[PDB]
């Protein structure tokens, strides 16, 4: 699958709203809890995840989650595209919440402890930190 | 340079707080717009670095900042040694900021763009963010 395709989604934990970018070709999660599901905090998350990857394209599973002008002009200066046509690791990140959620007081950063747990645990095989770092290079040169 | 050697940094601009880390060998920038310097703020900005990158060691400019118990407790649960023995890109970055002001309404939105633009540039040559993904695979396989 290729290596500029980020998914995108939110969660909802302690009424509280999770933004979830996985790297579909990899499984690495990047990760922030948002005060409110808004295309505001959407857009400057993709500004800021477009800083750090190549991102080319994104989906996501709530269509409507981008339709806002504010979404469309990060996406439109970073250079990025909606998809084309279309696990969840959402539910496993879900899992790692709750198993550290005892390890720290508040959820945001029982969050990044779960992203981290998530992108280190090797499958098998590399970890998402190695395979995603390693797709990143070995497309490039 | 080693690989998991990175340098974090508070610069102010309009008032308010940009926490920037260079990851050294590399260049690239990650960078985030806080409220206040705190070691609330520094804690958990490292932990989401370390969710996303491999980090040994952490160096800075002030070492005051590294003195609270919280910021202590987040390295030693990621698992990070602060320095041992010793540009600024932080002027670019503030120099890019300035150039993209115009463009954004919020300080933490140009301070991102910023973050997009300096780890894109190409030096010469390989940009940045291609520089840090080559050396930290090279390292791993
Ligand atoms: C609020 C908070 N306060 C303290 C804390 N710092 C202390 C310093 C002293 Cl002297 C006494 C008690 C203290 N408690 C700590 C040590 C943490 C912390 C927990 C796990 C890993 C890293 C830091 C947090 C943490 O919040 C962040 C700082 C990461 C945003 C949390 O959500 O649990
Ligand atoms: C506050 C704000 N509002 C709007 C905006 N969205 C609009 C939608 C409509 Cl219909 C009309 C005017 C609009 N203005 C936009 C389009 C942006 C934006 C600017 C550059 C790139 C991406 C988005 C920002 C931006 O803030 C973030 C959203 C990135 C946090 C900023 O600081 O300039």
């Amino acid at each position: 699958c290729s290596p500029g395709i980020w998914q995108l989604d939110c969660t909802h934990l302690e009424g509280k709203v999770i933004l979830v970018a996985v790297h579909v070709a990899s499984g690495y999660i990047e990760a922030e809890v948002i005060p409110a599901e808004t295309g505001q905090e959407t857009a400057y998350f993709l500004l800021k995840l477009a800083g750090r990857w190549p991102v080319k394209t994104v989906h996501t599973d709530n269509g409507s989650n981008f339709t806002s002008t504010t979404v469309k002009t990060a996406c439109w200066w970073a250079g990025i595209k909606q998809e084309f046509g279309i696990e969840s690791m959402n539910k496993e990140l879900k899992k790692i919440i709750g198993q550290v959620r005892d390890q720290a007081e508040h959820l945001k950063t029982a969050v990044q402890m779960a992203v981290f747990i998530h992108n280190k645990k090797r499958k098998g095989g590399y970890s998402a930190g190695e395979r995603i770092v390693d797709i990143i290079a070995t497309d490039i040169q």
